[PDB]
């Protein structure tokens, strides 16, 4: 109901899970918001919550396309926040994060001349950001 739904034969899951919920306008809130993104049936099925997309959730779907795509790790380093948007793809969920990584990226060269108005070198000033591995909540 949060994430996505199950539906089971099991009595105890059920009353556990679908005391307060739905597993029927569950799938039909599946089909409403696959309908609105335009969706092909590609693969999978997508499922908002009672908000839409969630910061946390968003964030946790993130983790998932890394274990997937290992070199999409640096951007889940990179990218903490990505604020999504409808009618569009997962495909296109990955070259955000990308494009908001490249923008994090540029982030962190404003700190790193921020560094070279410091004193540090040009070695030191690439040096301080990769010790700390330090990024932004909402990155």
């Amino acid at each position: 109901d949060r994430c996505l739904i199950v539906f089971d034969l099991d009595t105890k899951l059920l009353e556990q899970h679908y005391h307060n919920s739905s597993w029927r306008n569950g799938y039909a809130d599946i089909q409403r918001v696959l309908y609105r993104h335009r969706f092909n049936n590609i693969q999978g099925t997508v499922y908002l919550s009672e908000r839409g997309v969630r910061q946390a959730h968003g964030t946790l779907a993130l983790q998932e396309v890394a274990i997937r795509f290992q070199w999409f790790d640096k951007c889940v380093s990179n990218v903490q926040f990505y604020d999504l948007s409808d009618d569009f793809n997962a495909q296109f969920i990955i070259d955000g994060v990308t494009q908001a990584r490249e923008a994090f990226e540029r982030r962190i060269g404003m700190l790193r001349h921020q560094l070279l108005d410091a004193g540090l070198t040009s070695e030191k000033i690439e040096e301080i950001i990769g010790q700390q591995k330090f990024s932004l909540e909402n990155a």
